[PDB]
């Protein structure tokens, strides 16, 4: 994207001091090749304020011990060899934990033995965790957080993956990330615009959509996008939502309306488990059809933020479920 470099680090720890304040300041898209330890990751940390995805997937890193290292309040710590170190993006300011905000994307090496305590803890936008090892590194405790990122293996690691202790239930996804932005026009198609992106439907998983949005479109996100997991479409002029277009979602953490949607058809929403914490609808919404949100087990609430909403359907949340509808009235 917007800054992308590439830096070989000949010794570990000599990353900040290989380029200005202004040009860290600017890096957008990191890669790193060489030798690296905890204290590099204090630098990407603590400075790289425009640091949005850091591919280390040919990046060693190496054994470090010290206080310059990425455990909080300057205190010695050991970093092993080939560990993510504790806290690598993960910050402890006066009792606050202060993860990196502006990453999106990191993409390990098949090196990586650990990934350390709290390494990711707080990274709120991290949407990708590429891992280019067959088989899981450990995972230890606060890291990753299943309910923000997806994890990115290679075709055929799934099973060497989903059973190891802690990353159980972490969307996984085998193969390349996919992140696109689509726009389309009053008379275009959805599918026409992706074929023209030079993109697969069913390789999209981040994806935005700008302007217009109909029911034949609705219907390739439903039918032909499994590996969909975040789709903004709030800047769309959608006003419903047909019946079943996000039940085949297994790996949906996140899902941005469009602003004038009036009707959520039937099971729209049935079995995203992923979705949590508050959905928030727009104030235009007047409609939600018959069991909209069954099995949306990890979803706290639905928010109505109108006052709009005049037609209920049946087991909106599924059997014998308290309502989880709430308003902002």
């Amino acid at each position: 994207g917007q800054v992308s470099k590439t830096y070989y680090v000949s010794k570990p720890g000599t990353l900040i001091s290989m380029m200005t304040e202004e040009e860290a300041n600017s890096i957008t898209h990191l890669t790193l090749t060489g030798k690296l330890n905890a204290e590099d990751f204090r630098h990407l940390r603590d400075e790289f304020p425009s640091l949005k995805v850091l591919d280390i997937s040919n990046a060693e890193i190496k054994m470090y011990s010290g206080k310059a290292g990425t455990y909080p309040n300057g205190k010695f710590y050991i970093y092993m060899a080939n560990f993510v170190p504790a806290y690598a993006f993960s910050n402890v300011v006066n009792g606050v934990t202060k993860g990196k905000q502006t990453l999106e994307k990191v993409i390990l090496s098949e090196k990586i033995k650990n990934i350390e305590d709290a390494a990711f803890k707080g990274c709120d936008n991290l949407k990708i965790c590429q891992i280019r090892k067959k088989t899981a590194p450990n995972l230890l405790p606060e890291a990753l957080a299943d309910s923000v990122t997806a994890i990115f293996i290679p075709l055929g690691s799934s099973d060497a993956y989903r059973f190891k202790n802690r990353w159980e239930h972490f969307a996984f996804i085998e193969g390349e990330p996919l992140e696109t932005t689509i726009q389309v026009g009053a008379m275009g198609k959805l599918e026409d615009e992706i074929m023209k992106a030079g993109l697969q439907p069913r390789d999209i998983n981040f994806l935005t959509i700008e302007g217009k949005l109909d029911n034949a479109d609705f219907k390739l996100i439903r039918d032909y996008m499994p590996n969909l997991v975040s789709l903004d479409i709030s800047k769309t002029n959608a006003t419903t939502i047909p019946d079943f277009t996000f039940a085949q979602k297994k790996y949906l953490l996140k899902i941005k309306l469009p602003h004038n949607l009036k009707t959520i058809g039937q099971r729209v929403f049935s079995n995203c488990g992923r979705l949590a914490g508050t959905l928030e609808l727009p104030a235009s919404v007047t409609a939600i059809e018959f069991g909209a949100f069954m099995g949306c087990d990890n979803l706290r609430y639905v928010l109505a933020t109108g006052d709009k909403i005049t037609t209920l359907g049946d087991e909106l949340f599924g059997n014998g479920v308290p309502s989880k509808l709430i308003y902002k009235k």
